[PDB]
């Protein structure tokens, strides 16, 4: 059995912040790039965070960069997102994903996936 155990969510007020995490259990995922997906309301679930397998690397959707933050702290098989200056634009629920696989030029799907937790920003 290998998880991918997400934590947090919640309602938050806007220009408030939060952390998500994730923790890997049933073998390292030291091995695997890591991403943050959301799916707000009526859309599809979309990368807003990757980060490289030792985290040398970051990558941010245009909506979140300067505002958002993906780690990982290996030694504890766990990622996070720490998420700044929240807008009601940001509301969705959150996915974590690991061990990215690519068929199609740029499109990044995921081997792990997080449960999913919803976070809400109010105006």
């Amino acid at each position: 059995q290998v998880q991918l155990v997400e934590s947090g969510g919640g309602l938050v007020q806007a220009g408030g912040s939060l952390r998500l995490s994730c923790t890997a259990s049933g073998r390292t995922f030291s091995d695997y790039d890591m991403a943050w997906f959301r799916q707000a309301p009526g859309k599809e679930r979309d990368r807003v965070s990757a980060i490289s397998t030792k985290g040398g690397s970051t990558w941010y959707h245009d909506s979140v960069k300067g505002r958002f933050t993906i780690s990982r702290d290996n030694a504890k098989n766990t990622v996070y997102l720490q998420m700044n200056s929240l807008k009601p634009e940001d509301t969705a629920v959150y996915y974590c994903a690991a061990g990215a696989v690519t068929y199609y030029s740029a499109r990044y799907e995921y081997d792990y996936w997080g449960q999913g937790t919803q976070v809400t920003v109010s105006s």
